[PDB]
Parts: C-alpha cells; structure tokens; sequence
C-alpha cells in the first residue's frame, strides 16, 4: 500500500460542513481537484482507497456513491454492513488501515485518502508516522457546524512547491481560494 493522505477544503474559520453540505455554493474546479487528487493512482494495476466517517459517505449525492475510481471505505460502529454502495465497512480508522494490509486488498490498493469528518481527520492527524495534508485554503469566513482540527505546524511542514497541484490564487463564485500541501514524518 503507497501513502496516507488526507484532502479537505476548509474556510477560515476552519469551517468543513454545515447541515451536511459544504458551507459554501458549489466551487466546481474546486471539486475537479479533489476528484483528480483522490482518483489519480501513481501504480499500475491499483486503485486508490477513500476512508470516510458515515455521516459523510451520507453527505455524497445518490449520483456521485461510490466516489468513482476508488474504493470506497465507510467508518462506523452502528452499521452491520457496508452502506448500499459501499465496497467496505470498518469500525476504527486502526482497522480499516490493519484491512489494507489483508489479502483482499494488499495487492489492489495504491494511495489511501481520508476524506472527513472532523473526527477521522483529527485522529489520522495525530496518529505517528508519514502523512500529508492536502488543504484547500477558502480564503472567506462562512458559517459551519463541522469544523477541520488544528493543524499543528511543529510537525507539518507546509511544502513550498507540488508537482500537480497549481500555486496561485484561485477564484469561483467571487470567492479566491489556493491549494497547499503539508507533509509531516513522526
Ligand atoms: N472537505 C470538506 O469541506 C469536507 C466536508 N465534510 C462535511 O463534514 C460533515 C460530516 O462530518 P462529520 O459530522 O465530522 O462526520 P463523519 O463523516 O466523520 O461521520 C461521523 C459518523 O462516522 C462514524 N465514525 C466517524 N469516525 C469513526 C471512526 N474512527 N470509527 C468508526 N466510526 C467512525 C460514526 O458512526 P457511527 O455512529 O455509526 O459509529 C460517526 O457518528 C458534512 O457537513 C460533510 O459535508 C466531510 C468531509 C470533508
Ligand atoms: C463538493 O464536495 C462535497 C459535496 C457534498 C458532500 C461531500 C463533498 C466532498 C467533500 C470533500 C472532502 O475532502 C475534500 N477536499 C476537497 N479539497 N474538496 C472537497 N470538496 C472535499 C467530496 C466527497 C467526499
């Protein structure tokens, strides 16, 4: 298995959702980044793996479940079975990590991304050893009732160049955003 990531977009006011949608309207080059981010698979032969919380496999329209390309990896403790249209179910982010290591997927996953909530990414975050964060920088405030966890920058250093991923400011809706990648080894 290649990599741990996690992608988000994020306002700042650190916002991530509000009543299960994004805070803002719809940044539609914005989600071109996530889907080319998550779905391009530097392996042949592999896929990339997303992990993400219940509530925000729920919070994917009908349409666009499963997140094509990839497979897609629900966290709960509630559900007995993979949602309808899930490929798998984990009950802690430790074992759907121990999971890619098996047999089933060892040799079929290439990058494993974690695409929210707020609770993944905290303990994906705070969990020792090799992992990037790519974060879109929503450069407005917007009301939220999720928010992204702190990033802690002794430990993750904000890269100064990524191949893929543009530099400059962007702007969608009259709203500017940028890309940025940070990279910690613990
Ligand atoms: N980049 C962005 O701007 C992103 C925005 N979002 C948005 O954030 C919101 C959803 O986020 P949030 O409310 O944090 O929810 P989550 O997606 O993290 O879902 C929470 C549910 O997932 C299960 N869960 C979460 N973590 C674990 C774990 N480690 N082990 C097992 N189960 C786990 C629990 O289910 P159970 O009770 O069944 O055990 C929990 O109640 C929506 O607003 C969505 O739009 C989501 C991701 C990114
Ligand atoms: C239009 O985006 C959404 C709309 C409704 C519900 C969920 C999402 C998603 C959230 C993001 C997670 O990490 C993300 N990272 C980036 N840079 N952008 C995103 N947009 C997301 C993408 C799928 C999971």
């Amino acid at each position: 298995v290649g990599s741990l990531n996690c992608i988000v977009a994020v306002s700042q006011n650190m916002g991530i959702g509000k009543n299960g949608d994004l805070p803002w309207p719809p940044l539609r080059n914005e989600f071109r980044y996530f889907q080319r981010m998550t779905t391009t698979s530097s392996v042949e032969g592999k896929q990339n793996l997303v992990i993400m919380g219940k509530k925000t496999w729920f919070s994917i329209p009908e349409k666009n479940r499963p997140l094509k390309g990839r497979i897609n990896l629900v966290l709960s403790r509630e559900l007995k079975e993979p949602p309808q249209g899930a490929h798998f179910l984990s009950r802690s982010l430790d074992d759907a990590l121990k999971l890619t290591e098996q047999p089933e997927l060892a040799n079929k996953v290439d990058m494993v991304w974690i695409v929210g909530g707020s609770s993944v990414y905290k303990e994906a975050m705070n969990h020792p050893g090799h992992l990037k964060l790519f974060v879109t920088r929503i450069m407005q405030d917007f009301e939220s009732d999720t928010f992204f966890p702190e990033i802690d920058l002794e430990k993750y250093k904000l890269l100064p160049e990524y191949p893929g991923v543009l530099s400059d400011v962007q702007e969608e809706k009259g709203i500017k955003y940028k890309f940025e990648v940070y990279e910690k080894n613990d």
